[PDB]
RNA sequence: GGUGCUGUUUACCAGGUCAGGUCCGAAAGGAAGCAGCCAAGGCAGCGCC
């Protein structure tokens, strides 16, 4: 389960804005993606990287609730 | 080395285009610009010089 997936999944158009900002390899390992990552992806879909983090903190939540079942 | 071809490879770090998103603006409209892609570079094979 990757980000790929959490993507077919206002606060909307701004969580696709940020994946749409992301490479396919951020998209396929989150856990590369540190600051100098989130950098380019904030700057890249207008956002700020406490809004990356906030998605990357949901998809971690997400994921996690996917390694329940 | 250069040059052509082919395969491969490369988040950002003065190429181009720039979905999506963002910014400025009452608006008309401007601006920057990620991913992609094209280009360019890297690693090689073959040919030519």
């Amino acid at each position: 389960f990757d980000l790929n997936d959490f993507l077919e999944q206002k606060v909307l158009v701004r969580m696709e804005a940020i994946i749409n900002s992301m490479t396919m390899k951020e998209r396929a390992k989150p856990e590369i993606i540190k600051g100098s990552r989130k950098r380019r992806i904030a700057a890249g879909s207008g956002m700020q990287v406490q809004d990356v983090n906030r998605l990357l903190k949901q998809f971690d939540d997400m994921q996690r609730m996917m390694k329940k079942m």
